[PDB]
């Protein structure tokens, strides 16, 4: 396996003290728990239980995440994750952190927005809000990646969108990493519709184009209104119908020019498949959200080398967002 490095953002770290990234040793100061009173439930999570509150303190709207017991190292990351991005555009900002002295059990108070259910909501968007909407997450990414930190979960339920205020968060940093140059990373980090090439071939020295590959799917569902857009039934097959869309030469010569050790499994299920060309995904239901530039700016995510994909900075610049600059 060839090493990689970030095109951008390469040593943020490298030239950051100790405490900006070594969060094993980040203490945590706590809340107050009686400062806050629950209202209603807002829904199960895998790892939490949401709840809409107040901060009877100062009357401030809020959200918080109860926690299931899990490793405390992992809440410990988000959470410096979280502080050392608070002010971020398009950052979710954690407001406190408490803990039920009955219980012991955490809790994450976050800033209180109005999510509409996504399923529903890219069914009406127009072809100005999914370049408005791109370009807000773009914000929170190239910020994110500007303090040397890849998100590694970037899909529609880890996006808060309050439409009637245009309001955009990035939320869900659980799974979000620290990035070093050289440093390999375990691949099994995001959402399988929206795992990049490099994960499904273990390729394990990635960065922040992991999360430029994962906005891709979501402009890829949004434009075309096929969500999620990589339908695959699990890791491999999930390869397999990201190579019937890419093709499987590029994809070989992806490999080969990281020498991966593509695993032995996959000589069965890949096969023969070409590059197909976008506008065969367009058709007259989604045809008004599809324009030269929104294809053009998605085939320059979509790309099999996480090397060749933009950085964010560099797809904000892309003429498919020159409307959205006011």
């Amino acid at each position: 396996p060839v090493p990689s490095r970030a095109r951008v953002y390469t040593d943020v770290n490298t030239h950051r003290p100790r405490e900006y990234w070594d969060y094993e040793s980040h203490v945590v100061e706590w809340g107050n728990q009686d400062d806050y009173q629950l209202v209603r439930k807002l829904g199960r999570g895998k790892y939490s239980e949401v709840f809409e509150a107040v901060n009877i303190t100062n009357n401030e709207k809020v959200v918080v995440k109860i926690l299931k017991p899990v490793k405390k190292k992992k809440i410990k990351r988000e959470i410096k994750i979280l502080e050392n991005l608070r002010g971020g555009p398009n950052i979710i900002t954690l407001a406190d952190i408490v803990k039920d002295p009955v219980s012991r059990t955490p809790a994450l108070v976050f800033e209180h927005v109005n999510n509409t259910d996504f399923k529903q909501l890219y069914q009406t968007l127009t072809d100005y809000d999914i370049r408005f909407y791109m370009y807000e997450i773009l914000k929170a990414l190239d910020y994110c990646h500007s303090m040397g930190i890849m998100h590694r979960d970037v899909k529609p339920h880890n996006v808060m969108i309050d439409h009637e205020h245009r309001k955009l968060r990035l939320i869900d940093w659980g799974l979000a990493e620290f990035y070093h140059p050289g440093q390999e990373y375990n691949v099994r980090v995001a959402s399988r519709y929206f795992k990049g090439p490099e994960l499904l071939v273990d390729y394990q020295m990635y960065d922040y184009s992991l999360d430029m590959w994962s906005l891709g799917c979501m402009l890829a569902s949004m434009i075309f209104r096929k969500e999620p857009f990589f339908h695959g039934h699990d890791n491999y097959d999930q390869l397999v119908r990201i190579a019937k869309v890419l093709g499987t030469e590029d994809l070989y010569d992806y490999i080969d020019k990281y020498n991966i050790e593509l695993d032995p499994r996959f000589n069965d299920i890949l096969g023969r498949h070409s590059r197909k060309r976008w506008e065969r995904f367009v058709h007259s239901e989604n045809q008004h959200l599809v324009s030269p530039e929104a294809l053009d700016f998605l085939d320059k995510l979509l790309r099999y080398d996480h090397q060749s994909r933009l950085t964010a900075r560099e797809a904000m610049e892309h003429p498919y967002f020159y409307t959205v600059v006011k």
